[PDB]
Formats: structure tokens, C-alpha cells, sequence
DNA sequence: CGATCACGC
DNA sequence: GCGTGATCG
């Protein structure tokens, strides 16, 4: 009666498939991906369950209540549990309430991960966090069936239990249709995405692979000639003692352990002396080689040469997605030798293209409509160039006399009103003085007054009720906002000001993902969703679907929301990733 | 591990 | 502002 009772039970019984259940379906690996299931749980009115899955998932009936939309389950990180089913050619339905999303949406700031911490904010502590039960990272093992059944038995009672407050306490907040209607269904098809995975030019990457590996033997030779000896390019502290030391190039900037290396600085000693480009396009490759070509390979699968990355839907504080293993999100497009990666990313079949599609200035849209800034507002309903229309206020000038540099400058100042950055952090970001950075924020603040207002309102109002919410009701709550501490507080008020843009730009995107699923089930395209990447979503389709993507995907990503300014999406498509510009 | 740096939006 | 991850020591 400190132990919790369960049927370990043989075979499967009617009992086990009640309309309404907590269900566990256990996945220990972190990467779920063609993942074995260890364990399975079920708790509901007739009791409390623990099936092995071999048992489970090779009987009909077991299969038919998983695939039954009209036999409700709750579950945690059911995402986990649909993708490792699909590996198994099985589907899961009638997922109608994840404790995981539930709790991401009431805090994200808990870093909610398990069951247990999830129970803690309910007071529920009658179950074990996963770390305690398998392990962490070398040591991590599936424990003995009686240690892995009551645990799973567990996080399953904590499920059942905790539905209805986690439930009655985002009715409180106006986040029970942010959760029932957008997480929840985001979930299924983030599954999708994961589950059909994106197509490698294995041979494309191998052979980037020995180029970048004769490029990097050649700029590692050309640094041991002009430093005049060997030494780990790639210490942080070796590095200083070359630049710092023996060449005695200018401290212009410390860290900790002792001297910033960071590509800031060596531009400005480039001049000094020519070991520093050499340095800097050695970090180049060695990003290229090390990060993007040899993680890659690592991945891909070398039966379908496709990678399978996880969104992780319950991690950002802003609700972003996050992409891991490989991260699809951060793939190369700025400088032209790392764009080429894209090259080898391609459409799953013979005859399909990429299409990518991506909204325009989403981030200051959603600042225009919030602030309800008359100026910006009037800016973005004329589809001015932002940053030129920025340059022209800021600098008192017309459009004709707007150069290189002042658009340049003035789209730093659109990012640092964005991330609300002091006139230190602009100052930092321009490498100009204090005094400055605060004439060009206050030129802005006389140009855009109702940002300035909102700046000023968003703070205050995260000061009066703890939290900062998004046009969909997602909260971030700031307890710092109110510490003695300068440094502390301000971070606390750039996250007042940032988190509803960024986060509104976050919910949008994740409806037009929804809206978009049903949008193409309706009109029976064979498109379909690979990746999204904050403010864009890359598609596959056949290449006689592109006309009709053309019009239908800005469309709807466009339709999304209804704001006080028009939303524009732009889209291409192309034979391979690299292409789609 | 955590500090640093480099990639993305 | 928000992320992931390769690397060193």
C-alpha cells in the first residue's frame, strides 16, 4: 500500500480497452525514431495494467483500441509514442489530453521533461522521475519487468489523476483551446513530419566531404607556416597564446580563461597580420566538415539515406519548435559555401520538388499589429522595404538618398527594437558608442510612438500580473522583472518586450501548419510538410502539384490570422533544398 | 560538464 | 531575442 498494485497481466483483456484510459507506451532511447517500445501501461475505471509489448502490439484487438479515435487516450509526449507505432506500421488515435504539452503551456520555465516534474507542480510525488528509474547518458539501461512495469504503471496513475487540474487550471488561464486545438493536433502532424523524414544526397555530402578535407589540410599548413609552429587551431587558449602571445596582436576584447577569439574580433586584426583570415576561413570549413557534412552522415539512415530529425514541441521559452539530431533548423544559407549544403537535401521521390515557403518581416508585422502603430502599421499596408523605410525615418532622409550603410544600420535598429536591447547592446551589435545607439533608439521611438508605448505598456503590465502573453494565449511568466539586480531585471524586460512578437510569430505559423494538413487532405494532394523552420515551411510534392501550391500555400499561410496589416508569404521551389530560392 | 564559438530564424 | 551542437580541458 507504498507499492502500487497492477495486473502484470499474460494477454490482453476487454477491460484493458475501456473508451477512456491513461496510456503509456514507454520508448527509453532518446531518439524514438525505429525505437523499440519496452512497456506498456493502461489505467482506467477497471483498474491498472502493465502489458509487455510483444504481447500488446501482435494482438488485433490491442491495435484496433490504439487505432480507435473514439477510445480516448491521455498520454505523456504522445508525439514519442505515434512515431515509434509508425516505425511499426501501427497507428495511434483519440490522444485527447499530453500532460507534456499541458505543462509546457502552463510553464514553460519548468522544463518539464518527465511525469514526475509535470506530478510536482500538482503536489502528485508518487511517482519517480525516468532519470532515477533508467539511468543518465553511459550508465542508462530498461531496469528488471517488476521496477519497469510499477514504474510505468505509475506515470500512468499520475496521468489519469492529473488530467483534470492540469485541464481546470488551463481553463483559468484561456489555454484549453491553445492545447485542445493547436498543440495537440500541431503533435500528429509534427509525427508526420518526423516519421516520413527528409532525403540525403549521401554522394553530394561525401564528396563536399573531400573537398572541405584538402581545403582544410591546405589552411591548417598555410597557419603552422605564419605562426611558425604547429598547435590545436581549435584550442580556445592555444589560439590566444599564437595571436595574443607570440604575434602580439591587440587584446581588443577579454572573455574569462583570457582572450576573445570570436570571428568580431579577428576581422579587426586581419590587418595586423595574415595568419587571422586564414584562422577565419579554417572556422568556416571546419563548421561545414565537422557540424554539417560529418553530423549528417552520422544521422542518415543508410537504408533510405534519410535523416529523421525530433521537433521538440515542449522546450523553447517563446513556443518556438526546437530540432535535434540532426537540427534541420540551423542548415546553412547566408555565405554561398555553406548555401551549397542545401544541394543535398532532395525530394523523397522521382519527379518531386522542394517548395519553400516563408514569411516576409513576420517578427515586425506582429510588432506593427500589437503596438498598433499607426506609422509601422501605415508601412507594411504599402509593403514598404522595412529597413529602407527605417533608414529614411531615422536619419531624417528620402528613399533615393538612403545608402548601403544607413539600410544596413537601420535594420540592426528594427532586430534591436525586436530583442529591446539597450543602448549598450546596439552599441555592442554596431560597434559604434552609448550616446549613439540611444540617438538612433529615440529617432525610432519619435518615428514609431506607439512602440515606443507598447515597449513601455508590456513591461509595466508583465510587472502588474507576473506574466506576458501571445495573440493565442501562450504565457511566459517573468518573476525577474521585479530584481533589485540591473542585470537581471533587464534581461527580464527584453523578454516582456521579445516574447510576444517572437511567440505570436511562433503561434501563426503553427495554425497555417494545421490549417495548411487540412488544406491539402481536402483538395487530395500528395504534398506534404518536411520541416518548418520558425517563420517557413519546406514541403515535397510531385512536380505536377507546383502550380497549384503556388496559390494554395501562402494562401493559407497568409489566412492564418487576421491582423491590422497584411501578412506576405513568399515561396520557390526547385530539385533539390539549395534550389527552392 | 561549462565555456566558447558558429550556424539558423 | 530564441535555439543545437562541436570542441576543449
Amino acid at each position: 500500500m507504498a507499492k502500487m498494485a497492477f495486473t502484470l497481466a499474460d494477454r490482453v483483456t476487454e477491460e484493458m480497452l475501456a473508451d477512456k484510459a491513461a496510456l503509456v507506451v514507454e520508448v527509453v532511447e532518446e531518439n524514438y525514431h525505429d525505437a523499440p517500445i519496452v512497456g506498456i501501461a493502461v489505467v482506467n475505471e477497471h483498474g491498472r495494467f502493465f502489458l509487455r509489448p510483444e504481447t500488446a502490439l501482435a494482438d488485433p484487438q490491442f491495435v484496433a483500441w490504439l487505432g480507435d479515435e473514439t477510445k480516448k487516450k491521455s498520454m505523456f509526449d504522445s508525439k514519442r509514442a505515434a512515431v515509434a507505432l509508425k516505425w511499426k506500421g501501427i497507428e495511434l488515435c483519440g490522444v485527447s489530453f499530453d500532460l507534456l504539452l499541458a505543462a509546457y503551456l502552463l510553464d514553460p520555465a519548468q522544463g518539464v521533461d518527465d511525469v514526475a516534474a509535470a506530478a510536482k507542480m500538482k503536489q502528485y510525488e508518487a511517482v519517480r522521475p525516468d532519470e532515477a528509474v533508467y539511468g543518465k547518458g553511459a550508465k542508462r539501461a530498461v531496469p528488471d519487468e517488476p521496477v519497469l512495469a510499477e514504474h510505468l504503471v505509475r506515470k500512468a496513475a499520475a496521468i489519469w489523476e492529473l488530467e483534470r487540474p492540469f485541464l481546470d487550471e488551463l481553463r483559468r488561464n484561456e489555454q484549453d483551446r491553445l492545447l485542445v486545438e493547436l498543440e495537440q493536433p500541431l503533435s500528429s502532424i509534427l509525427a508526420e513530419m518526423e516519421f516520413a523524414g527528409v532525403k540525403v544526397d549521401t554522394k553530394r555530402l561525401e564528396q563536399m566531404g573531400k573537398e572541405l578535407a584538402e581545403q582544410l589540410g591546405t589552411v591548417e599548413q598555410r597557419i603552422y607556416e605564419l605562426a611558425g609552429q604547429e598547435f590545436n587551431i581549435n584550442s580556445p587558449k592555444q589560439l590566444g597564446v599564437i595571436l595574443f602571445e607570440k604575434l602580439q596582436l591587440p587584446v581588443l576584447k577579454k572573455t574569462k580563461t583570457g582572450y576573445s577569439t570570436s570571428a568580431d574580433v579577428l576581422e579587426k586584426l586581419a590587418p595586423y597580420h595574415e595568419i587571422v583570415e586564414n584562422i577565419l576561413h579554417y572556422r568556416q570549413l571546419g563548421k561545414l566538415q565537422s557540424t554539417y557534412i560529418e553530423g549528417l552522415l552520422k544521422v542518415v539512415r543508410p537504408d533510405t539515406k534519410k535523416v529523421h530529425t525530433i521537433f521538440n514541441q515542449a522546450l523553447t521559452q517563446t513556443g518556438r519548435l526546437s530540432s535535434t539530431e540532426p537540427n534541420l533548423q540551423n542548415i546553412p544559407i547566408r555565405l554561398e559555401e555553406g548555401r551549397k549544403i542545401r544541394q543535398a537535401f532532395v525530394p523523397s521521390e522521382s519527379d518531386w520538388l522542394i517548395f519553400a515557403a516563408d514569411y516576409s518581416q513576420i517578427e515586425l508585422r506582429v510588432l506593427a499589429h500589437i503596438a498598433e502603430d499607426d506609422n509601422l502599421m501605415e508601412a507594411f499596408r504599402r509593403d514598404l522595404d522595412i529597413h529602407t523605410k527605417t533608414a529614411m525615418d531615422i536619419f531624417q532622409v528620402s528613399e533615393d538618398e538612403v545608402t548601403p550603410n544607413m539600410r544596413r544600420q537601420a535594420k540592426a535598429v528594427n532586430f534591436g527594437i525586436v530583442y529591446g536591447m539597450s543602448d549598450y547592446g546596439l552599441a555592442q551589435n554596431l560597434n559604434i558608442s552609448r550616446k549613439e545607439a540611444a540617438e538612433f533608439i529615440e529617432r525610432y521611438f519619435e518615428s514609431f510612438p506607439g512602440v515606443k508605448r507598447y515597449m513601455e505598456n508590456i513591461v509595466q503590465e508583465a510587472k502588474q500580473k507576473g506574466y506576458v502573453t501571445t495573440l493565442l494565449h501562450r504565457r511566459r511568466y517573468l518573476p525577474d522583472i521585479t530584481s533589485r539586480n540591473f542585470n537581471v531585471r533587464s534581461f527580464a524586460e527584453r523578454m516582456a518586450m521579445n516574447t510576444p512578437i517572437q511567440g505570436s510569430a511562433a503561434d501563426i505559423i503553427k495554425k497555417a501548419m494545421i490549417d495548411l494538413n487540412a488544406r491539402l487532405k481536402e483538395e487530395r494532394l500528395q504534398a506534404h510538410l518536411l520541416l518548418q523552420v520558425h517563420d517557413e515551411l519546406i514541403l515535397e510534392a510531385p512536380k505536377e502539384e507546383m502550380e497549384r501550391l503556388c496559390r494554395l500555400v501562402p494562401e493559407v499561410m497568409e489566412q492564418a490570422v487576421t491582423l491590422r496589416v497584411p501578412l506576405k508569404v513568399d515561396y520557390h521551389y526547385g530539385s533539390t533544398w539549395y534550389d527552392a530560392k
